[PDB]
C-alpha cells in the first residue's frame, strides 16, 4: 500500500508464529521487536537510541511477513518501548519514501 | 522525490538560519535536532525512546526547509545522536511510504 504519515505508521506483522503490530521506521537501521519468544539461538547486543542504550537478543534468519510481504533477516528482541521494523526488512519489501 | 532505503534517508534542511543533514525518520512523531541556535521562547520537556528519556528544548513554530519544500512547526533541541525530521514535518511536505 500507501500509508500516509498523519497517524504513526503501523501495520501487521507475523514473526515466530505470533502477530504483532509494528511501526514502519525509516529512521531505524535495525528491526527491534519487544520481548517475543523467538527459537534458536542468539547473541547478546548493546544497541543506541534517543535516550542511552539497551541490551538486546540478537536472532538471524527470521522469517517476517510485513503487511503480507516475505522477508528473512535479523531481528532485535528488547526492552524496546515500540515494535519497529527497521531498513534491513524494508528494504526487502520494496518500501519507499516519496515527496 | 522518491528515496529508496538502502541507506539511511537524510536530507539537507535549513533551520534557524543553519544548514544541516537529518534522517527522515517515520518512526518519528516529533523533529529532534542536536544542539542548535534557534530564536526566541523555548519550553524544558523530556522525551522518550529507545534507551531512555532525554531533557530538550521545545520552540514552536519554527520555519524549516526539507530537501527545498516549506515547512513551520514544532522543532525539539536536545541530545539527540541524530537529528531527526518526524510525521509533524513530514506530512507539511506531503511525505508518503509505498511498498
Ligand atoms: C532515534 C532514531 C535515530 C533511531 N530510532 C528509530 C526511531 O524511529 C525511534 C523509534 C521509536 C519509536 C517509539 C518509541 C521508541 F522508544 C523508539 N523513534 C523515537 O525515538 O521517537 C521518539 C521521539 C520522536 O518523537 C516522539 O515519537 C516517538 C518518541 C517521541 C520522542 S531507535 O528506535 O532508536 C533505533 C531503531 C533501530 C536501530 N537499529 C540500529 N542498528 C545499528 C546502528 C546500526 S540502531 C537503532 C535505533
Amino acid at each position: 500500500p500507501q500509508i500516509t504519515l498523519w497517524q504513526r505508521p503501523i501495520v501487521t506483522i507475523k514473526v515466530g508464529g505470533q502477530l504483532r503490530e509494528a511501526l514502519i521506521d525509516t529512521g531505524a537501521d535495525d528491526t527491534i521487536l519487544e520481548e517475543i519468544n523467538l527459537p534458536g539461538r542468539w547473541k547478546p547486543k548493546l544497541i543506541g537510541g534517543i535516550g542511552g542504550f539497551i541490551k538486546v537478543r540478537q536472532y538471524d534468519q527470521i522469517p517476517i511477513e510485513i503487511c503480507g510481504h516475505q522477508a528473512i533477516g535479523t531481528v532485535l528482541v528488547g526492552p524496546t518501548p515500540a515494535n519497529v521494523i527497521g531498513r534491513n526488512m524494508l528494504t526487502q519489501i520494496g518500501c519507499t519514501l516519496n515527496f
